[PDB]
């Protein structure tokens, strides 16, 4: 008969409403949030929360999306705020990284000399930005020199694999060799 | 007597009782969004957290799934929502991917004939999608070919055996080699 | 004197008095939500929160499990219900899975012949299932083969050890061998 | 002179309080829960929240337990009762648990005979448990067997020696070896 | 058509629409507040996050970098206030940091003689501050010596990268050795 | 010119004055709390969120403690309620842990003979408690033994030392070996 | 028209902005608790949170660090009071601890005698602390000895780099030999 017990009770169960509420209120705020800001749109290539594809659509509570190999993925609005976006139809152009790794007798020059004549040969490459072609570390095993290439994003994988296939056919004809994991040993008979 | 002590004490034991609910709350109003949206339905297989199966049913705390092993597990809704949900149904063409590592001075060329020759004599693979057939990498022991090959999804895993069993007979026959994890050495007698 | 800072330090009191019981009443609520599903009930074999073994009974705060060697585990509803659940009575019949490696230079189909007489010569193997013996994946040293079996789960256990045991007898006997780590070596006097 | 702003900023620091009062409330709550329960008592080996020992005694804030080596460790009551905490004192039989590894040459069934003589001979082995002595697996260098002995919980380390002893020293009287990790290599002269 | 119920309900409800809002208004408060102190402004190469790049713009919402790829990453301002932020504009001297490994008989003074020629033959190398040449620690396999050189940070990598050229072309001439990962062994040939 | 609005706001601006204290307002409570339990006193080598040294002193906001190299660390006191915490001085006496690793053509009962020797010969050793010198475990390349000894907290370290030398100087007089990491290889010319 | 629903929607927005200031506010009030403190000032060399530099400033939102090679730092101080700090300048005199591993044949008593001459014709290390020159433990593939020497925190890293290089020339000086890792192999020609 108490009006104070009733309204606490309501209260309690109001409060605990919307603590259930919780996942599906946070979500859709989410949600909203991205489809006004529109950081990216559906059918670009794009990486969310560390898995990558084309999203197919996006949705109030959360997003659907595609990866290479054909994965539907659907991801809840909260971790696209919580987590990172790596977006990739924004910039045309992007850059690829060779790591090749010679033994430590080969010659220097050499090599630098051969990778910047078949970086040159290829035309996809973007000749404006830099060509690197250096010596970037003194490995365990072989020396490891580093190659930064730009190239325009929708032939980006192909220029990769036709690159390394002319190196691979460079070095084998050149004479330059790529060492298998070196170690040297001590005979001690007993 | 006091009219204010019982109306906090009160109001703190539904505070408490609504947080004591806030489990089963958040799990059961996760669920009814499940439902209500339905990414997912009984009966295919997906996978839900990193557990992999075949959903049985779902329900209004939890969902029931059966692992390809008969693994029964069932997951909350709340870690549901909370996680990440990928579907295998939802697509019906998938893409399998094989990585063949073969030694160095083996022909270039040729792998990639008589792999474009085995995909091409298979017939469940996707004629219309792209045969990736290409250098990937240059590994420490062995270089490592990439194949990309779409099929359906009820006929993918047949479709992986019989190329992985198909490669290995036809490499034995050609006579490439899978190279066991190559050492260099040197002697120094003291 | 006043009548307002004793009503905000008694709600102060109340609502600390509620934080305090907080974790009490969040297990017993998660207990009371699992008595009342009954999810898994007591004396069958399940695994919560990574930890497997018997469950000897259910209580409103936690529950105590028998592991297999023999440890006696209480384990809080709410990490229950946080975490995952197992259940393996649920299932009559579940699937062992054989990964058995061998030589390159061993032949393929002599090998899935042998494997499926041993598969056929049980009995306790359930043969309406699929019976897998496929050449699963080239490993680094040795190929290996993948073997799904169908069993009831009364009979799992024996049933692996017999197979393997099996599978052992069989291989020695027909010269098939079980390869050690293989590495190659290029010597190179200095 | 307002009485609003004075009973405001009079429940923000009786809130402010409560927050404060948080840890140390939590943890007495989570204290008098498990006296009431008492799921362990004082002076048996124990293990809580991944540190094992005897506990000494159960205080309000917190308990204090000496492990095996002399460590006196005080651990919260509310990290008590968040994570998992195993009793071993409850169970009064438990069970050890042998891997020994073989050459692949090595007799399978001489291995699995000797083992149950020896595990026969011990009479501090409860014989009406199970005494599994099977081959449990085929490891990369060696084959692996499994024992399951039951025994009580007084005696399990000095079972656990002693069996360890008697099967080095029936193993090396009966020439069963253990292999050191086995490697093949091939010669390639250049 | 009481007037408890209304309110009391009304309020769940906003309350709720706050916890929604939740991760708006935090990251909205986050941009503001770095707006306001512009601990970084755009333009400049900086690391936030774990991710490095140059940021092309800063919002109310997120931030927009562009990394040394091309790669164009989209981040929550609660990540930056929440995570620690790096700057390298802010600096315009920065430290390289080179490892040598070199053979266990190899000349230490003359190694630390010529490493400190090199060092005072590059022009870009800021002489005013320390030069640190020492022999840092005694590996597995090499004696590993640190350089320390202070240099602007437009030119860094290019100092960076001329110095171990010089380095590698130095020792060859010197025949300071780089060695290989060393392993002794012993024979016991039964 | 409301009563209402500026209520609402000020007790929106208490509650977030509130959450700003929220830090170090536990941080005081949990100092207060651990000066008056005093779980451990000033000026006594103790170990506390993975970090040991001797606490010079305590403060309501933190606390203040040396390690052994001379490092001055401030701890925050909520951490330090939150994690665990050990203390050396508590128990005057020790137990120090010795894995010896013996080859596996080595004598057993020899081994442990000396080892009791020599544990006897030691006069700081508590003879009170046990003293135990049993096989423990048959590893990959050699059997390790365990050695388990109590003694006086004040000279475990000087005892520890101790026994290692003895143990090394008898085991070189008397033959046994520690040894290298074995391995087996197996020729295959081609 | 209302004069609940419109209070009530007020205090919502209230709540909200108290939580979207939440981060700020606290950051804020963990810098204020700093200065008033300081157990840290500007110019000194520390380590908060696992990144170590010397501070330039501390503001109220965060604090400004310049590590040993330039990077400039801007850490929040919620994350300060959140992780430990150590500072470096508070104690005059530190420990650097040496780690010297020897072959298991080279003489004991020989080792000790010469680090210890080493140690005592240095000037720079303290003589009134402990000067530590203990075999520590026996090695895998080699015997590691210990040395604890206490120096002034300014000379800190000179005083090790010299000991180093000492140990080094007198270790070569007197015949004892730094180990390549030792291993062993068992000819099996089959
Ligand atoms: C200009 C830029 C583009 C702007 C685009 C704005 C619109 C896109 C972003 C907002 C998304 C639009 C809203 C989509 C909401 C779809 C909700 C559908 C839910 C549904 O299907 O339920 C119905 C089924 O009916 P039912 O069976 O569940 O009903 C049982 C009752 N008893
Ligand atoms: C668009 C179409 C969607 C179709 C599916 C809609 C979603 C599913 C339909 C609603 C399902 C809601 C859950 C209904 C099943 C609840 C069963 C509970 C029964 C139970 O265990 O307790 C009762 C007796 O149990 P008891 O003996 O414990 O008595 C209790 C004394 N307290
Ligand atoms: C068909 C389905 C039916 C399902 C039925 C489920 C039944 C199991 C779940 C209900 C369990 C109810 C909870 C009972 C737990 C036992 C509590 C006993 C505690 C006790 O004995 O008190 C002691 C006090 O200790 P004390 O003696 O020192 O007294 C000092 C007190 N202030
Ligand atoms: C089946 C029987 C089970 C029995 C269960 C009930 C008993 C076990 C649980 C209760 C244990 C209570 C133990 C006492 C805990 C509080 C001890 C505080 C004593 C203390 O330090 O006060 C003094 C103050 O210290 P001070 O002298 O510095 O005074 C400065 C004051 N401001
Ligand atoms: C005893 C030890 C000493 C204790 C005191 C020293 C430690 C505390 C020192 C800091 C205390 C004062 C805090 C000052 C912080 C810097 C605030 C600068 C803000 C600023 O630059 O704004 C300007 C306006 O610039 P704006 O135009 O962009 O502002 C657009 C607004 N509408
Ligand atoms: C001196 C310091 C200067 C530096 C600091 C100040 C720099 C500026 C700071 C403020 C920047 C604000 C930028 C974010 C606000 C952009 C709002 C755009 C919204 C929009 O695009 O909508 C359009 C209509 O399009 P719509 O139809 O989608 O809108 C659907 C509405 N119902
Ligand atoms: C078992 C026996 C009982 C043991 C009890 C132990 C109790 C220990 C005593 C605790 C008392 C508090 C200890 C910490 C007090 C530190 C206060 C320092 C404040 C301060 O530095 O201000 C002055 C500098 O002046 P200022 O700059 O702070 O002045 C304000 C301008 N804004």
């Amino acid at each position: 008969v108490q009006t104070a017990s009733v309204i606490a009770v309501l209260g309690a169960a109001g409060l605990a409403v919307g603590l259930a509420l919780q996942g599906s209120l946070s979500n859709l705020a989410a949600g909203v949030l991205l489809v006004m800001f529109r950081p990216f749109r559906a059918g670009e290539y794009v990486d969310l929360g560390g898995v990558a594809g084309t999203v197919l659509s996006v949705q109030i509570f959360s997003t659907t999306m595609r990866t290479a190999d054909g994965k539907i993925i659907v991801i809840p609005n909260g971790k696209i705020i919580a987590g990172n976006i790596i977006n990739f139809s924004r910039e045309p152009v992007r850059r690829n990284e060779f790591i090749i790794g010679v033994a430590y007798d080969s010659d220097i020059d050499q090599v630098k000399q051969i990778l910047t004549n078949i970086i040159q040969s290829e035309d996809r490459i973007l000749k404006d930005r830099e060509m690197t072609v250096r010596l970037n570390e003194l490995g365990a095993s072989s020396i490891n020199f580093v190659v930064r290439v730009w190239s325009n994003s929708g032939d980006l994988q192909n220029v990769y694999w036709d690159v390394l296939e002319r190196i691979k056919r460079e070095f084998d004809a050149a004479g330059i060799s790529f060492p298998y994991p070196q170690m040297d040993v001590n005979f001690k008979r007993v």
